[PDB]
C-alpha cells in the first residue's frame, strides 16, 4: 500500500524499540500523529513544546534509554531549542524531530517557514539535518538514533519537511533498517587498564569519582562486583548519583561536592578515578578544591578534549564509561585480593557525617520552616522506589545536602546550563518512564521556577500522571536574591521578589490536589498523603530565605565550615 | 569616577531614548539591573524569558518605538529565541541584550556558558554579535540600536559576556555616542513617484495595501492627507490595519482579507499600491486571490528582493515606507486635482457589508456561544483608546472579521511564524506603553495559547498593569483539529482535545480578576465591569468549536461563499 | 518543449542582461554550460575558481554592473570562498552560482557532496540559499540578482543541486520574470536634504569623500553638475577614484590619503561629506589623522550601521549614494548661489603637491630602481582609456602616489581584505567588460601576490585577452619584510624572502609575451610596446626593496613628513 512520510518516520523509530513520544501538534506533523494512532503509540502531548522536550529529557535520563521529541515547524522548533540546549550539555540522548515548510513552498514568505531550523541547531546538537526526500526518512532516521545512542550520548535534530511527511510511496519499494549498534560499549585498551589498576592498588586514598555517562549504560552488577572486590569508595556528581544506590553503604562516597573538607583533615585523595565525569562545575573546575592537584587522576571520557581539560592527569583513556566499568569487573574477578581499605571508607563516612551534622545543629525552624528541615521531610521517603528531580536554586543546593545519605531509584538535576524551569516537563517525562518500573516521581522546585511551565498542571490531570510537586516557597528568586545582596549590598535587591501568588491555587483550578504547609508536622503529614494516592499533587512549602547553604559559598569559593571567610567580590 | 559595563549599557540606552526594559534577572547581567536601579529606567521583570522577549516585541509596536529585552547567559538567551524569531519575521525592532559566560571562563564547562549563542542567532537576526572589550559597549550597543532601527526594521542580539559586563573603567575615558540616525525616511526617486502617480490616475479601480513598515514610522498625517486628495480606498494586512484608524471613514477598506471576493463581483483591482506588504501568508502568496494578476502593482519596499518576489509588478521602488508616505503627501498637495473614486469606494464598502452581513446571518448562539457573537461583543469597545492584541487560532479568524469596521488605537496579530502562545507576553509589553498613552489592552487568545504563558497573571498583579485577558475557550487545539476532521476524517481526531482547567481560576490564584461566562448577555456585562477597573482581568469565554471561520477556508484554497467547494487535502 | 534547470538559469541570466560568466566547468554544472553554449553566452573558464571568482568581481566593478560567477559541486565552492568574502568586504554585486550534490543522494558520501555551502556562505554573503525545487529557479534568481544589486551591494550564493538542474520541464509552465527594480536609488527626505546644504555652505573648508557604492551607481553627471555649483573639492577612497575622473581638475582632492598633512599645515576641513565612504581602513578609522574629530559630518550611506561607527558625526542620512547625489545636483541646480572656495581648492592642490614633489626629492634610483620612478612610468600611459588593477603590498602603496594626479578610466584596488592575490583573476574579468568599452587593462602586482594566480597567463591566451601585467619584483613579500625588520629587528626577517623565479620566462612559456627591464628606460619602452599590441603581456621589473612608501608609516601611527 502508499503510505505517508510519517508512516516511516514511525515505523522505523517502533523498529529502534521507541514507545513513547512527547510533543505538542501541529499540522505539519500530523502524519506522524495519525502513524502514532494507527500503532497505539502513545503521544504526551504538553501545553509547550519546551516541557515536551524537557520529557524526552527526562523519560531518557529516568529510563536509561531514547528519549523522542516531536514538534511542529517555526514556533514549534523555537520552542524546544532550550531542551536540546540542556540535552547537549547534559549528554541526555534526545531525538527532536521537527517539522517545517514543505520545500516546494520555499521562499513564499507562508505560514510557519522561512527560519533556517537546521542552522540555529547545528550550535547545540551532535548532529542537526533536514530530510530532503521522502524515500529517505528510515535511513536518516535511524541514522540520528544511531548518533544520538553512541557515546558521549546527546541530541539529535531531525528536520522533517512537510511537504516530505505528506508524500505517500509504495510500501514494497523502501526498506526500514534494524538498529544494528552494539550495546556494549568499547572497552579500554588493556595496557591502559592494567596501569590504572597497578595505580589502583599502589594508592593509600583513592576513590571513584561517576559521570552522566555511567547512568547511561547503566552497568550496575559490573559496577557492584568492582567496588566489593577492591573496596573503593564512590562518589557521583548529580547524573551519577543514582548508580550509588546499588551499592554496599561503607563505599558509598555520596555528591562529589563532599570531597571540599578532605583537604583540610589531611586526608585528601591521592588517586581519583573519575569515570565519565569532567572537569566543570560539578568537580570544582581545575581548581583542585574536590579533585586534589597533587592526585594522581585518572580519566576515562567518550570525548577526548574533556581528558585534562582543566588539570594535569597521569592517564586519560578514551573508551565508553560502561565498556570500562564491564572490563574492571572483570580484570578485578580474577587476580589476588586487594588490600584493605576499611580505614580509608570509614574516613569518607566520618567527614560525610561532620558536615550533616554541622547544617543540623546551625539550622533552626523556630521563626519559618528552615529549607534543610524541609529537605529532611522529603529524604525519609526516597527509597529504591522513588525518582527525584530538582530544580530551582537555593533550593537543590540545600537538598543536596540530604541526598548523599539514601539511595533513590532515580536523581535528575541541574547540568551546567543551570536553566530554571526545566523541571516540571523533565520530571513529568520521568514519571512516564516511571510508571513502567513502578516508581514514584517527585519534583523540588522553587517558587520561581514553578512558574515557567506550570501550565504542565494540566498535562497531568489529562495524562493521569501522577507526578508529586514540591515547592520550596521563599517568596523570590531565592539564589539571585543572595548574590545581589552579598556581592552588591543590602538593599541592592531589585527583580529578584516574587511577593505573590498562591500556586498550590493554581493546581486545584487545573484539577491536581494543592496542600499548603508550613512546618515539618504538616508538611509531613501533607507528603505522606499525597504520596498514599495514585494522583498527581502539588505541595506549596512556606520556607525561609536567609538561611545559605553551604554550596552557594563554596561555589564562589568562600568556606562554610571555617569562622571568618574573604569576600573577592 | 569607575562604572561597570553594565552602566555603560544603561547610559548609552538613556541616550538612545529607551524608557523601559523588560527581561528575567540572572547574576550575569546584574550590572545591568544595578545601573538602571540608579537611573529609575524600569525593568518589567517577567516569569519566562519568552514573555519578556515578546514583551518588548509588544511594547515596539504598540508604541511604534524601540523594545528592549533582557536576558542572562545559558537558557536566558535560549529562552528568548522564539520572540527573535518572531520580530525577524514581523519585521519588530528590538535590541536583545543577553549575558554570557565570562570570556576569562571560556572553554570551563562552567555554569550558563558553552553555548554559540551568536551563531544561534545569525540566522533569525539582521546582526547578532558578541562584545569582546568593555571600551566597545557605548558604540556597539548604539550600532546595534541603528541596525534595528533602520528599515527593515528587526531584532538584534548583542552579547554582553559577564566579565566585560563586570570590569570597571574611568567614565572620562570612553564616549557615550548620540543617536545620530535621521527619523525621516528615504524617499522614493521623483521619477518613480511620478510614475506611480501616473499610473494611480489612469487607474480605474485602485487600492492601497499597508504592511508592517507603515505603522513602525507611523506617518499618520501625511497618509490621510494622501487619501484625502486621491480618493484611494485603503487596505491593510493586521499589523498595518491601526493605521486605517485615523482616515475617513469612506475610505477605509479594512483588512486586506476582504479583497477575496471582488473578482467574482467583477470589481477586482486594477491598481495595487503595496506599500511595506509582502507577497506572502497574509496577501494570498502568487495566487492573485487578492492582489490580481491582471493588475498593475506598484510595490515600495525597503527590501529588494520582496518586490515582485511571488508575482509580476510594473513598478518596484526601494525606499522607506514611511518617506514614501510623506513624498506622495508632497506630490499630491502640489496638482491636487484627482479623479473621482465616489463610486468605487461605495464598492468597497458595500463588498465589506455583504461579507459581514453573510457571517451574521449564518452564526447562531442557540446551543452555545459563537465565536463571530463573542467577536462581535468585543468590537463595541473597540475605539482609539484600546490596543487589541490577538492569539490562538481559531479564535483570531473570528475575531478578525469584526475589525475591519472599528477603529482601534492599536491591532496586534500573528505574523507569518503564527507561533501560539505569544500574546500573553505582547499584551503586556503593549500594555506598559499603552498607560504612557492612556490607552486600554485586551487580549483575546485560545484556551491553548493562553498555557504557553499563564504565569505572567503574576507579572500583571505585581506590576499592576490592568491588561484585560479573554479566553475564546473551546475545549480545545480548535484550529488543528479543525484540519484533522476536515484533511483526514472524522474520527482522527488525536492530541488536539483540551478538555479540562478553570483558567479563571488560575488567575485568581494569581490575584486577577476572574469571570467565566458563556454568553452574549454574561460576556458583555463581565467585559464593561473589568473595562470599568483599572485592574487586570481573565475572562473564560466557553464558545462552540465547529463552526468554520470563512478564513480557514480561504487560507486552503476553499470558496467559503459558493454553494459546493472541492477538497484540496 | 522540455527543458532543465541549467536552461531556466540561463535564460533568467538572459533577461536581467547578463552577457558574460566565469567559471570552471564540472558535470554538476554542465546544464547550464550547455544552455549558454547554445544562447551565445561565452564562460571564461580559467585555471581556477578563486579566478573566476574574483574575475566575476572585476568585471561587476570595472563596467559598474552585476558579475556572474560560476563553480561545481564541492571543491568547486570552497574554491571560490575567498572571492566571496572580497566582495562582501567591497561591497560588489556578485552572484555566485554554484552546483552542489543531488537531493536524491544526499547523505550517501557520494562525490563532492556533503559539505554544508549555505552554512557556510551565510556570514560572508547578503544572502546564501539551496534551491529545493526546479520550478523555483528563476524567481530564486532573480531575487538573488535584486538582492546583489540593491544598496548595499555585496554577493549573493545561490546553491543548484545537481539533480535541480538535470530535472526538465514544461517551458510554458513557469515564468521567467522580468527584472523590476528600479535603476534610481531612493533620495534623501528632503528636511535632511537641506540641513546638508545649510551645513556645506556655512563651511569654510568643507570636503567631499566618495566610496564604492558612488561607482556602483555611476552618476557622474549629476556629480559633475554638483561640484560645478557648489566648488567643493572631492576626495575618494581607492573604489572612488574612478569617480573623480570626469571632474574639473581645480576640484579633484584625489585619493582621501592626502588629507593627512592637512591638520600641521592649519587647514583642516572643518566638515565633511562622507557619500558611501565608511569610518574604517582608508578613512584613518576613528583617529582624526583624516576625517577630523572638530569637523561637523554628514555621513550618507544605505546601511544604518554605518554611520557615526567611529567617530560622533552632526547628519546621518540613510538613502541610496546614487540617489542622493542626485537629489543634491537638483537642489544645487535651482538656489544657484554659492561661497567662492578657490582659494580652499588652490590650498587642496596645493598640499597634494608638496607630498607628490617631497617623494620625487626623496626618491632615487641610483643603485636600482626606485618604486616611485616605476610607478611614474606607469602614470604616464593612464588616461580615461585605462583600467589600473592593483595587487601586492609595498607596490600598491607606492603606486597610490602617482594616482591622485591622473584620470584612470577604471581604478580597481585592495580593500578591506587586503587579500594578496586576488589582482590576477580581478584584472582579467575587467579586461573582459574593458574590450567592450574599449580601454585597456593593465595589472601592476608585486612578485609574491603574482604567484597565486600564475595559471591564468594560460587563461589570458586561449580566450585573447590583451591583458598587460607589470610585476614589480623585489624579490620578497615586501610589506611583510618590512614589518618584520622595522617592528621586530634587523636579522629577524624570515619566510619573506622569494629570491626565486623567472615570471617573465613563466609566461613566455604559456605563450604570453614576456619582458625582464630594470631601468627607467627599458621599462617605458618595454610598457610602449606592449600597450602598441593587442596581445597579452607581462613585463618584470626589478625594483629595490628598502624603500618605505608613506603610507607604509602613516598606517602604523608614524609621521613620515617630520624632521
Ligand atoms: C532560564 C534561567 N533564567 C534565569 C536564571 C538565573 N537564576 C539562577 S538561580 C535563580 C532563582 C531561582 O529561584 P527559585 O526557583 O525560586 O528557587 P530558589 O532560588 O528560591 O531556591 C535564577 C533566576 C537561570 N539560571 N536560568
Ligand atoms: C508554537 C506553536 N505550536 C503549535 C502550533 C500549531 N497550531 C496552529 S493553531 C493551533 C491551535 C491553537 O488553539 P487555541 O490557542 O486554543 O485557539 P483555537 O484554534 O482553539 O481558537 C496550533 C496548536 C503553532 N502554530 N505554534
Ligand atoms: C592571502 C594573504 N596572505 C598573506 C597576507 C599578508 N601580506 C600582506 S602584504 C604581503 C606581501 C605581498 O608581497 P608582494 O605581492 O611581493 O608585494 P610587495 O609588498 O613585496 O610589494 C603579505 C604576504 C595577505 N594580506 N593576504
Ligand atoms: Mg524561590
Ligand atoms: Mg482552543
Ligand atoms: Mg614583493
Amino acid at each position: 500500500a502508499m503510505i505517508t512520510g510519517g508512516e516511516l518516520v514511525v515505523r522505523t523509530l517502533i523498529k529502534a524499540g521507541v514507545e513513547h513520544l512527547f510533543g505538542l501538534h501541529g499540522i505539519h506533523i500530523d502524519t506522524i500523529f495519525q502513524a502514532c494512532l494507527d500503532h497505539d503509540v502513545p503521544i504526551i502531548d504538553t501545553r509547550h513544546e519546551a516541557a515536551a522536550g524537557h520529557a524526552a529529557e527526562g523519560y531518557a535520563r529516568a529510563g536509561a534509554k531514547l528519549g523522542v521529541a516531536l514538534v511542529t515547524a517555526g514556533g514549534g522548533f523555537t520552542n524546544a531549542v532550550t531542551p536540546i540546549a540542556n540535552a547537549r550539555t547534559d549528554r541526555t540522548p534526545v531525538l527532536f524531530l521537527t517539522g517545517s515548510g514543505a520545500l516546494r513552498d520555499d521562499e513564499t514568505n507562508t505560514l510557519q517557514a522561512g527560519i533556517d531550523q537546521v542552522a540555529m541547531a547545528a550550535p547545540i546538537t551532535k548532529w542537526a539535518h533536514r530530510v530532503m526526500a521522502t524515500e529517505h526518512i528510515p535511513r536518516l532516521v535511524m541514522q540520528a538514533i544511531r548518533a544520538a545512542l553512541s557515546a558521549p550520548r546527546g541530541p539529535v535534530l531531525l528536520d522533517l519537511p512537510w511537504d516530505i511527511l505528506m508524500n505517500q510511496i509504495d510500501e514494497d519499494s523502501v526498506i526500514i533498517p534494524d538498529l544494528v549498534l552494539s550495546a556494549h560499549g568499547a572497552h579500554p585498551d588493556p595496557a591502559d587498564l592494567d596501569q590504572a589498576l597497578a595505580l589502583l592498588r599502589k594508592a593509600e586514598r583513592p576513590v571513584i569519582v561517576l559521570g552522566s555517562e555511567a547512568s547511561r549504560t547503566a552497568r550496575k552488577t559490573a559496577l557492584s562486583a568492582f567496588v566489593a572486590a577492591t573496596g573503593v569508595p564512590v562518589f557521583a556528581d548529580y547524573e551519577g548519583l543514582s548508580m550509588l544506590s546499588g551499592l554496599p553503604d561503607a563505599m558509598r562516597g555520596g555528591l562529589v561536592q563532599n570531597l571540599y573538607s578532605f583537604a583540610k583533615a589531611d586526608a585528601a585523595p591521592d588517586l581519583v578515578l573519575m569515570l565519565g565525569a569532567r572537569f566543570g562545575l560539578n568537580t570544582g573546575h581545575g581548581s583542585g578544591q574536590l579533585i586534589p592537584h597533587s592526585a594522581q587522576v585518572i580519566q576515562v571520557d567518550p570525548d577526548a578534549c574533556e581528558l585534562g581539560r582543566l588539570q594535569g592527569i597521569a592517564l586519560g583513556i578514551v573508551a565508553d564509561v560502561g565498556g570500562t566499568i564491564e572490563a574492571l569487573a572483570q580484570a578485578t574477578a580474577q587476580d589476588a585480593a586487594w588490600p584493605d581499605r576499611g580505614d580509608w571508607c570509614a574516613k569518607v563516612t566520618d567527614l560525610a557525617q561532620e558536615r550533616y551534622a554541622s547544617i543540623a545543629a546551625k539550622s533552626s525552624s523556630e521563626h519559618a520552616l528552615h529549607p534543610f528541615h524541609a529537605s529532611q521531610v522529603i529524604a525519609k521517603h526516597v527509597d529504591a522506589g522513588v525518582t527525584v528531580v530538582a530544580d530551582g536554586g537555593l533550593t537543590y543546593l540545600w537538598l543536596s545536602e540530604v541526598m548523599s545519605r539514601v539511595k533513590p531509584g532515580g536523581f535528575l538535576c541541574h547540568g551546567y546550563l543551570n536553566s530554571m524551569g526545566v523541571g516540571f516537563g523533565t520530571a513529568l517525562g520521568a514519571q512516564v518512564a516511571d510508571l513502567e518500573a513502578g516508581r514514584r516521581t517527585i519534583l523540588v522546585t522553587g517558587d520561581g521556577s514553578v512558574g515557567y511551565s506550570i501550565g504542565e498542571f494540566d498535562t497531568l490531570v489529562r495524562k493521569q500522571l501522577p507526578l508529586i510537586v514540591i515547592i520550596m516557597n521563599n517568596q523570590s528568586w531565592g539564589w539571585t536574591l543572595h548574590f545581589q545582596q552579598l556581592a552588591v549590598g543590602p538593599n541592592r535587591v531589585t527583580g529578584t521578589r516574587l511577593e505573590n501568588g498562591s500556586y498550590h491555587g493554581v493546581a486545584a483550578a487545573f484539577g491536581a490536589d494543592g496542600y499548603h504547609v508550613d512546618s515539618v508536622e504538616s508538611f509531613s503529614a501533607a507528603l505522606a498523603q499525597a504520596l498514599a494516592h495514585n494522583r498527581p499533587a502539588c505541595i506549596n512549602v512556606a520556607v525561609a530565605l536567609d538561611p545559605i547553604p553551604p554550596e552557594e559559598l563554596i561555589l564562589i569559593g568562600m568556606d562554610p565550615f571555617a569562622g571568618s571567610t574573604e569576600n573577592l567580590y
